[PDB]
RNA sequence: AAAG
């Protein structure tokens, strides 16, 4: 039920996050930090994410269930190799 | 926002 809605937020961020998506996502790499990461509330205002939802907590519960990306506070990245997408801003 |  949002369990459904959570599992389709979660496969849409793990998306943005997948390889395919990051070898062609250049606004997605500009607004990576040094680290791989990004601000969860970017995320959020996605096209595709906010038709899904407006609500913050289900994203954040969405994405712990992910062992595509990580969360470290209100940041995420790709779990393997993050350090190799971010670009120039 | 050609799934930023």
């Amino acid at each position: 039920s949002q369990e459904l809605l959570k599992d389709y937020i979660k496969r849409q961020i793990e998306y943005y996050f997948s390889v395919d998506n990051l070898e062609r996502d250049f606004f997605l790499r500009r607004k990576m930090d040094a680290d791989g990461f990004l601000p969860i509330t970017l995320i959020a205002s996605f096209h595709r994410v906010q038709a899904l939802t407006t609500d913050i907590s289900l994203i954040f519960a969405a994405l712990k269930d992910s062992k595509v990306v990580e969360i470290v506070d209100e940041k995420v990245r790709r779990r393997e190799e993050p350090e190799k997408w971010p670009l120039p801003p």
